[PDB]
Order: C-alpha cells, then structure tokens, then sequence
C-alpha cells in the first residue's frame, strides 16, 4: 500500500492476483473458520453436544471476519490462534469453537492446505506453456539450424529439436509437481505432540472414535490420506519435496532463457513483439527469478536437519518467508515464460547465413565419399583436402571475410569429378539426421499425453 | 589403493566408505563398463547387418577386465582424447577386432552411459543399506512401544509421549527416503545412440539413411544395458535435470539423519538413552558432519543445470567427477554408520522415569480439578487454589534449584480432602501418553513392513 | 497493507519502520532526484548553460514525487529512469531540459542502490554493537560464576558463565569489524556511461577529458563518498553485493549459534529468556535465511556476461532488501534478549555438585601422594568408588554419591577433614576469570570506543 | 604424478588435478611432522620458563622420522596418543616430556591453522601472477576497439584492454581478500580442553603470567604475529566461514571471466592460447566447472557454525576435512589453469573489426546528423532521412540476412553530399570508445601495480 514502507516486489509487482490471494491473511483466516467448522461437524456426527444452531450459523460466518479486532486481540493475549477464537466466536458457537484441538490443528493444516491449492494454480500454466512450446516445435520441426557444443559449431539440428530440449525438462517438471502434489497427506487431529491426548479424554477412552474422527476431517478437506505420525506438526520434510521440485523447474527455466538469451545475440531467435535493437528483457527477468528458486532450497533442508525431537518452533518465521515466496516466485516465471512462448519470433535468413559460414568446415568427409565412389584415392584426398579448408580459414580468421571453402573446391582441377555433385552434398537438410523425426516421435510418445487432461 | 603419505588422502575414499561404493566409482569399473558398452554396440549392429564377425565379438568378450591403465593414460597425452585413447588400447588387446570397435560412436556413447550405469548401481547399494537401518529401528520402536518419556515442544517439558512413538518420526523420514530413492532408480533411462548433438547423424550414414536400422539399434543396446525406457530427446548426454532427481533425495536423506542423530546427541546429555559400543556420541557427530556435506552438495548439479548451452557445454564434466561420487560415498559411509547405530541402542528407563515425575505434577492439575468434582467442589474456586501451589513448587525448582515438592503440599492441604487416596492413579504415567502406543503398531503394519517387505533377502 | 492480498511478513510484522524505509519507493525516487541535482550543480560549475533558477527548482522538489504520474509514464515509456525524468520535469517545468543532461540509467539506478546500502549499514552498526555493549555488562557481571563445560553436549571441566558469553560477544565483534569494513571501502560507480566508457558525457563535454574527470570526481564527494571505481561496466562490480551478504550471512551464523546455546540452556533451567525460548527461536529461524542468501548473489555474478545483463536485477531487488530487514529483525530481538538474560545461581550449582567428583578426582590423588600414598594402591582404590556411581547416576537414576563416599573408606584418612577446599568449585575454573577482564579491556570496549 | 590403484575411487582433486605443492599441504606426511614442531616449540618454551628440561636435540633430529604403522597400530589399540606413543618411542632420552600438560588440540587445532595459512600463502603469489599476465595484456589491447555488449546485445563500442581489466578488477578484490584474511588470521596456541588453560595452570603451579608468556612463545614460534584470548576448545569455526567465502567469491570471479573468454570465442574474436579450423575453449570450461564447486562449499562452514553447541562439538570433523581441503584444492586448480590462459591469449583484430563495422552504423546515426547541422542542413529533414535508411538497412539485416548498407545508403543518396567527405572519419571506432584507453592506463598504474609491487 503505502511507498513510505518496503513493499515485497514478488506481491505488488512481480506475481498473479491468483497466486497472491492463496497467501494473503484473508485466505488463511477463511481456511481457519473452514477448518473449525469441519471438526464441530465431525464432532457433531460422533455424539460430542454439538447443536445444529451453533453450526449453520459458523457456516454463514466464514466470510466475515474483523481484522481490526483480531489485531489488536493478537496485541493483548500474545497468543494469535485463540485471538481468532474469540473474533468468531463474537460474531456467532463459541463455546465449541476449537474444542479438544490445538493451535497446530488450524495454522498447521491451512499450510498444506495452501500448499495443495498453489500447486493447483502452476499446473495448468506449466501445461499451457508446454503446449504452445509444443505448436512452435511441430512448426519448426524441419528448419534446419546450427548445432552448438562447447558452444562451438557441431552437427547440424533443427531447431524444433531445440525446442524440445525444452519442453522435455517442463514434462519432467509437471510430472514432478503432480506427483508431489498427489502425494500431499493431511496432518489431520493429532494434538499437542501428536499423540491425540485431549481428543481421547474428550471422547473419554475412546480409540476408534478418534481414528474415525481423523477420517472424518481428512476426507471434508479433500486429501485422500492422512499421517498416522507426526510430532505436533507435519513432518519438515514435505517442504523439503516441495521446494527441491521448483528448484528444479527455477533450473529448467534458466537454461532455457539462457539458450533464447544466446540465439538473440546470434539474431536467430527473438521474443515477441509489442525497432532494429531488441533486449531479450522477459529472459532475463526469468533467470533472475528462477535463481532464487534454486537458492531458496537451502532453507527448508536446514530447517528440517535441525527440528528437535516433537517440535521446535525455529520453523515458523522462515516458513512464513520461503513457502510463499516460492510459489510467488514460480508463478511470476510461468506468467513471463508464457508470455515468451506465444509467438516467439524466428528470422531463417539469418539461420541460413550462419549456416552456409560453418557449413563447408563440416562437410568435408561427404565429399571425400564422394571421390572414393567417384574413383579417386581417400590418402591423396584427404592431403589435397586439408590444405584448401587452412588457406580458407585463414580468411575467415586472419582476415574476417567470409566463407569461401566452396568457391576453392569449384576451382581447383583435382576436384573435377565433383563439380556437379556439390550443391547436393551441401544441402543443410541431410546434415540434420533423424531430428525431425526425433521431434515427431517425443511430441506423439511422451507430450500429447501428459497436456491430454489439462486441455479444458 | 592406498597411495603414499606425501599426497592428501581424500577421507571418503579409505577412511570412511565401503569398498563396494567405492569400485562403482573407481577406473577399473569405469573403464570395464566402457569395453561391455562397446561389446553390447558390436554385438547389435552385427544383428543389423554391419561387417562384423563372431570372432572380433569373442576377442571384446574374452578381453573386458584386460586394461592396461599405464597405455591408456599415455596415449591419452598423445591423442588428446580420453576415448579414442582407450579405442586404441582396445584394440591392442583386440588387434582383429581393433576395426569395428566405437563404429559409428561419439565419445559420449561410452562416457555418459557410463555413469548412468553408475548411477544406477550406486543407488542399488544403498537400498538395501537403508532398509536395514529402517528394520533395526523398528525392531527398536515395536520393543519400546509402551514406554513413557518425557515429550519435547521448543526443547521444553510438554505431554508425555513414548520412546517407540518418537522412534517412528526418524522411521518414517527414512521411509519416505526409501520410497524417494526406488522411484529415481526406476524413472533412469539410458541415453544410448545419440551422436554429437542427439540427432544420430553419424549412425544414420553408417546404416545410410535407413531410419528405421538406427532406432532398432537405439533399442537393442538399451535392453542389454537392462534399461525398461531410452530418451528420445537429448543433447550430447542425458540432460543434465537427472543429477538434480538423484541428489536432491540423498540432499533430503542427510536432512533427515542429521535430524535423527541431533535428537540422539540430546538423549545422550540427558542420559536417557545412549550409542552402542561419561561417554561421547562420536558416531552421531559423525553422521551430522557428513550429512551436512550431502545437503550442501545439491546447488551443483543446479547451478550445473541452468548453464548448460544448447546441446552441450564441457563446464559440468569436471564438476560432476566430483559431486556425484563424494555425494554417494558420503550417503555411504552415513548408512554404514547409521546402521552400528541402530543395532543396540542403549535405553535408561530409570533415568527417564526420574525427568517424568519432576515434570508430571504440572501437567496433571487439570485431571485433579476434574477429579475433585467427585465431592464436588467449585470448578473455578480450585482452579486458583491448586495454581498458586505450583507457583510455589515451580519456585523451588527454579529460583531455588531443588526438586518437585507439589505432591507434598496437596497431600498436607486441607482443602484437597477425598483426592488423597486417588493421586497415585492420577499421576499414572501411562495415562498421559495417548494413543501412542497405538499409533507405533498401527504405522509398523500398515507402511512400514510392507515397505521392507521386498528386502527379505 | 491489504488483508486481500499476500504481504511481505519482514515489512509488517518484524523489521523497524528506520530500515523499511531506506527500501521504500519514496527513498529510492527521492535519491534519484537527490542524484539529479548534484549532477546539475556538478555540471553548471564545468560551465553548462544550467541558471541557478532551474537548481534552486530542483533543490524545492526533491520530497514531492507524484507515484501515479511516475507509474502511469513507465507503462507508456517501458523505461524506470525516462518515466521519473519526465515526473521531475513536470514540477520542474524549468529545469526540465537539464535533468539527466549527458547521463545513463544506472546513474540513478546504480547509485542509488550503493547509497541504500551504506546507509542500512550504518543503522545495523550501531545496533550490533548495542548488543555488544550490554553482552559486555553480563560477561562483567557474572565473570567468575562457575558453570558445567561443554564438549560434545557432554559435561566437562567447569569454565565460567562470563567466559561462555565472551564466546559469543567475540563472533559478534568480528562481524562488527566486518560491517565496519565493508561499508568504509564501499566506492560510488560515478558517472560511467551506458558501457562504462563515459563516451556520453565525453561528448557533452566536446572532447575535454579533464572535464569527465572533474564531474566523476565532484559527484562522489557530493554523496559523500572518498572513492570511486575507476572500472566498471554498465554498473558497479556485482563482486560487491557478495562482499555485504557474506558478512551478513557470516553474522547469521553467529547469531544462530548464540541462540542455540540459549534454547538449550533454557532446557537445562540454568538461564532464562525475559518473559519457552521463543525470542530465540525467531532468531536462529531468520539468521537461517540470511545464511540461504548468500548464493544468490555468488549465482548473479558469477553468469554477468561483459559489460551487463539485466539478469540480476529482479534478483537484487529481492535478496538485497531481505537481507537487511532479516538482519535488522534478528539484532532488534537480539537486543531485546540482551535486556533480561536471568541466570539461575542454584540450578547451576547442583548440576556441577553431580558432576564434579567425577572430574576433581585428579586433584586427590595429586593430595593423597604427598600425604604418604602409593600411585597405583590409590588410583585402584578412587576408580572403583566411581564405577558404583556410576550405576547409582546411570543405572538407578538418582543422586551422585562420590561426595558420600568418603567416611566409606578408612584408606582417605588424611583428608579427614580440610576439605571441601579441595573441591571447591572456583579452584576447577583455570584461567577464566581473568580471559573476560583481558578480552574486554583489550578487545572489546576499544570496539565500543566510538559507538 | 602421484600413486593410487584403479580399483578403488581417487579423488580427482589430489590425483588429476591440482599441483604437488598444495598437495602436500594437506597431506598425512606434512600433518603429522607439524605435530611434532609443535610439540618441539612446546618443550623449547616451558625449557625457557622452568620446568624440567634439558639439551630437545632429540625430537629436533627425529621429526622426518615418522613411523605410519606403529601409529595405525596404537589408533586401533586406543589418535593424539597414539602419536604421542610413537614419537615417545624413536626418541628413548624424551618421553616424559612430550604433550606435557596440553589437550588433543593444541596439535591438531594449531595444525588446521599453519595448514590454512601454508595454503593462502601459496594461492597468494598465483594469484598476483595471474593478474600481472592479464594486465601486460590489457596494456596491449587498451586502444583496440571492440563492440560493447549489454543484453548480450550491441552496445557503446569499448576496448580490449577495458574489458580485461573488468577481469583485473574482479581479482584484485580478490588479492586483496585474501591478504587480509592470511594476515588477520590468529593462533589458538594453548587453551585445554574447555578453553579455561587449567590443565596448565596446575602445572606451572597457580601462575598466572607463565601462562600467558606460553601462550605468547608458542605464537612467535609458530610465525603468528597475534593469538586469540577467547576460545573453547578450538578457535570459533566463524574463521572457516570467512576463509571459504572469499574463495567462494573468487569462483565466482574466475566464473564470470571464463564465461567471457567461452562467448568470445564463439564470436571468434578471442581464443585460448595453442600449442583448427573448429578449437574448444576446453580449459575455460574446466575452470567454471570447478568455480562452480568452490561457490557450493560455502554453506559448509555456514552450517557447521551455526550448529556448534557451547565450548566444542565434533560433528565438525569429517566435513571440515572434506571442505576446507577442496576448497584450496580446487582454488590451486583454477589458478593453475588461469595461467595457462592468460598466457598467450590470441586476439583476432579483423574478426573485431568485421562486428563494428556491422553494428557501428546504427550507433553512429547521432554524428551524422550533427554533421549535417554543422553543413547547412535542416535537423528535421535528415532525422528523416537517416530514419528511413536505417530501417531498410536493418530489413536486409534481419529479414533477408545481409551486411549493413546504411553508410553505403548514405554515400549513394544525393542529400547526404555535404558530409560524403567525412564519412571515413565520422565512423571511426576510436572515437567511439569514449575515455576507455585512458581508464586502463589510470587504473594500473594507481590500482594493479601498487598492489602487485609487494609480490614482485
């Protein structure tokens, strides 16, 4: 809100309103009221004095919440869990509000909860994204391009297979956060240190009542299991699964930003449009935020390394940090790499200048082939060879001309039995090997059917 | 081997780590998987109808563990090439099949299935490893399932829980570990036939330009390699994301043994419980010091990851010659240690029944407010009188340093007349623990044992 | 602050509103207009048609920034700079053709971001050695209080409270000389051009390479500043940015080991936290953080291709600004913490009484050979009174009975009865006592000098 | 080259990589010999302040004399002792007196510490040869214009010499860094085993001063100049964490130039010295490999402090042996290397001049038209004029893959006759390196050869 404060640039400029929302106090202290009133009606089902009056009316009160009062309630009873006790319980109940559960029953399942519903949102972004990477490599499947190791020339690809050097580390990301997210588990009812001790004296000696009363809330929250240990909280370790998956996106996103960053410099490939000079400026956004995703790894790994035994409350303010500005982070990289998907800009030209450059230094074993088949001696032309391409590279290199490789083997009188066989020994398409086939086979195989459901 | 005194000794190599991962990572093992590589590529494209003889397929076959590593490292100085060095030393042990080996290879052939094969091995040796530790610790938490300790929230005196019960918090952290580790094994897949930059170019003139003879042979070379699935889409090598899979888990499993042996080292200042052999956990210290190592190894392969160009840049080689085998030689040695751990731990019931009771009385005043409604009397009337007796009783212990004297002053107390003969029921430690002790047993059946299940061997 | 939508927590619930602001628009675009104007006022002295009209102009308007026409001129112009040059020239309607005259982007941009970070420097210095100040006082106070060494967790020869406290004022010590350090060899980029070059203002000042010079120079004194980079691409070495989180992150390892040693002494009841352990909790979970951002700027620096790439900016406006509110927050708690340490005299004395015969055994055998004893017939004759002990500690769980055992045996006769001044327990202590007064007086109170 | 069997792994650190020098350093042999000058000085010091000694010849003969079995075999039976037990054996005369009163750490602490400075002391020289090869060549190239890269896209032309000394630059940072932690870096000498020096105390009889002249002996004789007065059992592991990040700030230094040298060798513009046609720079590549590496080891030593718990702790033992020996490892490779490059950089002045001539045209528009003012033209017209020729120079840039024609647009249109004269010098690629010759010599000789004067 106000410019006299720091203002987190991931939550006022950088990430979705969607995202923001999932994280912001409003949702957390909805979540709190939803998960109040799914323990009084699991309570209610299982004999506890629970009146449908004190229910239908924390139903018709979960979107009403004082924040005025539960700040300053917050500022008087230290305590910010039974601040929210009393708000809703001023505004209905009360007396059942938060029976036989702990703080950890409503802070600690509205974080999977949250964790659950920001996954939900970078899924189908990272499917879109995929899908028009997908439309551009199908396009570009066949256009022959310049292949780089060391980031020096090499055998010849295309850059659809480019692309789908791409669009393979996203499908290993979307597999990878569906997984995760699938494999979520609720922490459910379990207590002070996990051992369910005031539920158990509620429902005075009970053990079933209990275990069907962590059913009960498990399944009204949507989670298929739930943990049968914990100490008070979940165990650390989920944010360790969580945070390693988008690291390992914030790695992904860089390579490839780096590799559109590289082909602008080379003129080959550009961002799209809205002038002669062009920044790749959305890459360069994306790798510097994909570089805190990969750094904000080392925080939930060294928290988890150092809980003592139940619980030791050293997680909450870096949680409160981490968590949320990793989802906020992974959103704002998605938004801009699907803005950098649609209609990314190709110039062939220039490919095929750069290609008719480099082209000659590579096929020189097709043309001694080509004499061997012809009748001439593979020795002999292998000395008559490796003196043309030296004279020529001392141009391209001594003197920075270009190419003439070519021009030499169309004037020299050794190479006779050739000349008329060149401008076919040269045609960039049989330098590509099996690559479009390669790209035709990936997006059939292993991308079609992974973007099959998110196709709305 | 145990090279001279002069040179530094690297402590994973000789004075931590087994013997076996550190074959899986030496030369001989490198350097023998090079020549099967290219055994397994002479005996496919012999299938395919390339010039090549039973004989020369013998001669690879016979010759495997014959390396000569003196040549090899010469001619490597000479050839400036690390592959086409060991081609030519090959082919000196194999002088009529010196022609067809490497036949259409790139370097990469040998070199990055190679360490997929590694990798694949390496991960294969810790499995069982883990799943030992995981059967010895819940041999441990079935045997102290039903026994009261004192429970620890911000390190502070909180509800009793069990020893079995805080046992199965290191248990199930190694079991997701377990589960984490099966699924990197399983989703590896082998690169293959690739050439230079992935696009097979070298292998299709060699079958000239019959498509078709390059995929069989993509194939045929997986399923000797025992691969279920091949990429279809690389680079030179297997991109560079699959080093980021495999670490982040061993990353995530020295989280978890950091944790376990944290708690240990704590439990051995309170003397509740002890390692197996005034003593000194060194072989917890141990493992936290390494796993601590395994933790940070992970921005590696993720810096790794993110600047690699196009379809390949040389700046990861050196850098994973280096993280990949200290990662699993440190993951190695932990799970050797680890397991000597959980063998025997040592459990002093009498000490921990000593921290309890001076701790209980606290935490039990809400079952005598409960329990003095027998007569009854007033609900808020006792709430004060019992609470300004434990705000004596705290102050001996300490403002004073002493011991828990609340018990005697409720059973002198006029006030508190029937509660006297029920307080030793009361304090029943049993009775503070929950479902505990039910939550140990119902964990070891439903995912435990079922998890270790396919280790019977 | 909107409860619809996600706020930064360091910003609203933990750092002092002092450094929020030097992070906030309003002191970033007000030190743009403060860089606007000492270029202006450089530049009229090396004789450019600047009036002292247009200056005084500029000198009126640096705190009246309008955020909305500034925002709603970036979307137009997609440019930060151009888009607050027109804002500024539109109160400054007659300054408005000398604003930014001959000058790049990053002159604002770049300098701004070195003064930010001098300044929030200067606010974590005195608050560092605040806390060090009154650590000074308890490692005073309590210098010869006898207290249970530990190595390995594991109780051994006894040093004393002020001593265990010294340990944790030197840490903070170094990372003040650090702080100091950093910020004193802290140079301005100047005035450097698009690709560092200075081609620019070469060119408005038609070829005169004593003028580029003179303005470079006139502009670092004007920010206060002794020294410039003669070097730089487009912006300031990102060398720099990990130079300060180094020594931030370094400090989040200190305050993380302090904290520790007081969560697990508030388990063993020996010290206390002035109210759980949750101040110290709050610390070691934000210095945890402020370790983890090291490696953002070691990733930024070392992927800098040539002169610059704008790959490091979303990143610095993240990690740099989190770095010094985490770091703010941790000393604000830390100060707070330093406040009201109690310590408990007893529960520290009856932890060493069950642990200091078993380490002052050494010193009787030392008092029982002089006293006509055999070397062997007396070290065999102590040991076993140590094994049953440790059975009545280990085994049994109750008190320890080697200070029992004396009138047991008749063979420690001589000792009858001028103890227990051989088991006194300041006798164990060594040399500590005497460490804090050097340290101190040597080391740290000339570090408190001129704070 | 040094010995080891295929059959089990050798790190490539101490086998392939690094130097014999730094090798040694961290060796066993160099261990366990400083072991016994450290209990040499130890005898020499307490000879001095009383105790009983006399003619020291005897462990001063015997310390080349170590026998490795006899050790291993007392380390079985039993590491300190087990030391102490084989130097108390070749030397019969002396045995009573070795170790006398001190702790397991006053060797393998104050070990750690001649170690660290032995290693820096060797980085030291290297580096500072490495920066004076760079800056002969920046002298070389400081007027040779090349094209300004921002974005990685065209920009204000600079010089090669002004490149190069933003490398220079980077490193003298790092010199300096490493001075001032070689030099600031204390002694522990003589503490016990809690770090109260009572062990000492009983033995020197309740003297204080004695104490403290030991304390000061062992330090001069060690080389230090300062030793600490606070410390538990070993010196604060915050030392470890100051060392490691100034060598992780010089990976990331060696980082950004090897990156550098990797895109100009794509441009063709600079290559890694010989000894064709398509070369690798393969040894620039190496070096960010293992740069990266020394970046990652930082969080080592952060970790290990930040859970030290009060005087000492020993789950600091294995991973300081692991990164502290790396780090200067692989700090001694990389400078190895960077020698190599540095020496014999080859330059490629026509390649260079070919990307100016193809970018300068556009950049140098603003001239033209002030040329065209200072002739009589109208400044209107020829922004115009030059608007509509630029733009059809960059169609045969982009959209068709040819040179840049502007200047020749220029030359051939009739309006453009009043500066057609001055063409060859209004383009010319000195005057558009701005002050950059001047910024080189002005920085050497005030910043790089001052501190290199020392080092000479």
């Amino acid at each position: 809100g106000s410019p006299d404060s720091y203002r987190s640039p991931l939550a006022s400029r950088y990430a979705s309103p969607e995202m923001c929302f999932v994280f912001s106090d409003r949702y957390k202290f909805r979540t709190w009221r939803q998960l109040w009133l799914w323990l009084a009606e699991a309570e209610q089902t299982l004999g506890l004095p629970i009146t449908d009056e004190q229910i239908r009316e924390m139903k018709s009160n979960l979107e009403n919440i004082d924040f005025k009062m539960a700040a300053e309630e917050e500022k008087r009873l230290r305590h910010d869990v039974m601040a929210h006790v009393h708000t809703f319980g001023h505004c209905c109940a009360a007396g059942i509000i938060h029976l036989g559960a702990t703080s950890c029953y409503v802070g600690d399942n509205t974080d999977l909860i949250i964790l659950r519903n920001a996954l939900d949102l970078l899924l189908p972004k990272l499917a879109r994204v995929i899908s028009r990477l997908a439309d551009f490599a199908k396009e570009r499947a066949s256009l022959p391009t310049l292949g780089f190791t060391h980031f020096q020339p090499a055998q010849l690809t295309t850059v659809g297979k480019r692309c789908c050097l791409w669009i393979q580390d996203l499908c290993m990301d979307l597999q990878n956060l569906k997984r995760v997210r699938d494999d979520l588990r609720f922490r459910g009812v379990k207590g002070t240190t996990g051992t369910q001790a005031s539920f158990l004296q509620l429902f005075e000696g009970d053990d079933h009542k209990v275990e069907q009363l962590d059913k009960m809330v498990t399944e009204k929250a949507g989670f298929k299991r739930a943990f049968i240990i914990t100490g008070q909280t979940y165990t650390r370790k989920v944010d360790i699964e969580v945070l390693s998956v988008l690291a390992s996106l914030g790695a992904s996103v860089h390579k490839i930003c780096t590799d559109i960053r590289l082909l602008a410099n080379l003129k080959e490939m550009e961002e799209p449009f809205e002038p002669y000079k062009r920044n790749p400026m959305r890459s360069e956004r994306c790798c510097s935020l994909a570089r805190h995703l990969m750094t904000l790894v080392m925080d939930p790994l060294q928290t988890a390394s150092v809980q003592w035994f139940e619980r030791t409350l050293d997680d909450s303010a870096n949680r409160r940090i981490c968590l949320a500005e990793a989802f906020l982070t992974a959103d704002t990289i998605l938004n801009t790499l699907q803005n950098i998907s649609e209609g990314l800009v190709v110039y062939p030209k220039v490919i095929e200048r750069r290609i008719r450059q480099e082209l000659p230094f590579m096929a020189t074993e097709n043309i001694i082939m080509a004499m061997v088949k012809a009748g001439g001696s593979r020795q002999d032309c292998h000395e008559k060879i490796r003196v043309l391409s030296q004279q020529a590279a001392s141009v391209v290199k001594q003197e920075g001309g270009d190419n003439d490789l070519i021009e030499r083997i169309q004037v020299d009188a050794y190479f006779s039995p050739i000349h008329s066989q060149l401008d076919h020994l040269l045609d960039p398409s049989s330098f590509t090997g099996r690559a479009s086939q390669q790209v035709q086979r990936f997006l059939e195989e292993e991308v079609y059917p992974l973007l099959k459901p998110y196709e709305s």
